[PDB]
């Protein structure tokens, strides 16, 4: 089973098991988004570049929303503690 | 900024701190990941080479985001009873 | 302030208007024992009737004011587990 | 069997059973300090009438004190919700 993709103008034929053919046309139309971006600045020039800077930001983006989400719990952590001592001093 | 080297190529991209080990070990999956297709000769141009490479990782990332996202909604729902709970038990 | 009757007598007392009642309710019972101690003979001298049935509400209010406490301090503690549940899930 | 307080330099001898000894013993002992506050000022004129006064300070005490305490749990209360909303809003 072949899945034909279109990332950046250019088409690609990728065999893909029908169990994955979402995923791998969102992660495509992810990638391709963040390769539009990326191309239409001008810090990056070469295709090959643009790829592989794509890859990084898309790792960062994740890698930054786990952070911004365990700080998230962090602080509801101390909020929650916060409570606890005012229920231990009143009640 | 942090400096990586990939498939012969050098990439200077601004991460926090806390992420270079991960983009390192990022990075380290590109070049692998382009010398394995490179070498398959079944994808032809550095540019197409780049971006099946960088599909590849953005596909494996949205899944890993997927586990997480599981992981966080199951925790926000026992967090969202518990303190439910707690309001009634206040009442 | 609020004005009560109790075994032929006025008091004025300053009670904070959603006590009226409740307190409407404790000079009616003081009243009421006081008569019954007096008609009983076994105390005399109206200050020793007074204090007689003084003593009297006072140990039915502690008595309450157990019961009271029993019931705050069982949830004070249910409420103490559960933001603990709370601060678990979030680590 | 009798017990025998001591409230407000008189003395009396109350048919008490064993269960309830201490309990009226303390009630014995918080209406005489509350008696003795009240006739250590000068408002209450008249010794029935400085039990009768006592009883209804004591009554007051303990009604401000539920009051009190349901406006700690209530406030609280409004704090969990405070909580909640963090957790639906981001998590």
């Amino acid at each position: 089973n072949t899945l034909t993709v279109q990332i950046l103008d250019k088409e690609y034929c990728i065999n893909c098991p029908d169990d994955e053919r979402a995923n791998l046309e969102s992660a495509a139309r992810y990638l391709d988004g963040k390769m539009r971006e990326i191309r239409s600045s001008g810090k990056v020039i070469g295709a090959d570049r643009v790829a592989v800077m794509a890859a990084l930001n898309i790792t960062h983006d994740l890698l930054h929303r786990k952070e911004r989400l365990d700080q998230e719990s962090s602080s509801t952590r101390e909020r929650v503690r916060e409570l606890l001592d005012r229920v231990d001093r009143a009640l």
